[PDB]
C-alpha cells in the first residue's frame, strides 16, 4: 500500500522550535507568538526497518518539499544533511538507509537515532540560532530529546 505519513513539528526539550536557515540548513531557536509560522513542519513516513515497542523506523521530509534529513559521512564524519529527492519516488515505504531514524520513546519525550549510524542522534546546541546537527558525543550539554505537535 501507500506509506503512511504524519505532519507535525518538533521542539527540542529546552523548548527551542526549529527553522530553515538557508534551503539546506535548520537552526533551532526560541520561539512563541506570530514568529511561530516559521517553524518547520515535517511529514514524518513510516518506513520499512527494524521496530520495536519503543523504537520505530521513520524518515523526516520537510511537508510540500522534495527535501529529507539525510545522515551521510562528510569530511570523514557523520553529519545531517537535508538531501533533495525525486518528488515522483518520494515518500515510500522503503527509503534508503541514510534517511531512516530510529524513533526512540525516552523518559516522556523522543529521540531519533541514526538507522544508518548507531548510537548518533538529531541535536541542538543550548545557545539558539545554531544548526541541527548529528551528534555523536553523549556528554557535553547537547540536546538529543524533543516533543512532537501534530498539525492538521
Ligand atoms: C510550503 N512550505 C512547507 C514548509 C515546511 N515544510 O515547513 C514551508 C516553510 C514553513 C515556515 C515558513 N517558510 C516556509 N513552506
Amino acid at each position: 500500500a501507500p506509506v503512511r505519513s504524519l505532519n507535525c513539528t518538533l521542539r527540542d526539550s529546552q523548548q527551542k522550535s526549529l527553522v530553515m536557515s538557508g534551503p539546506y540548513e535548520l537552526k533551532a531557536l526560541h520561539l512563541q507568538g506570530q514568529d511561530m509560522e516559521q517553524q518547520v513542519v515535517f511529514s514524518m513516513s513510516f518506513v520499512q526497518g527494524e521496530e520495536s515497542n519503543d523504537k520505530i523506523p521513520v524518515a523526516l521530509g520537510l511537508k510540500e518539499k522534495n527535501l529529507y534529513l539525510s545522515c551521510v559521512l562528510k569530511d570523514d564524519k557523520p553529519t545531517l544533511q537535508l538531501e533533495s529527492v525525486d518528488p515522483k519516488n518520494y515518500p515510500k515505504k522503503k527509503m534508503e538507509k541514510r534517511f531512516v531514524f530510529n524513533k526512540i520513546e525516552i523518559n516522556n519525550k523522543l529521540e531519533f537515532e541514526s538507522a544508518q549510524f548507531p548510537n548518533w542522534y538529531i541535536s541542538t546546541s543550548q545557545a539558539e540560532n545554531m544548526p541541527v546537527f548529528l551528534g555523536g558525543t553523549k556528554g557535553g550539554q547537547d540536546i538529543t530529546d524533543f516533543t512532537m505537535q501534530f498539525v492538521s
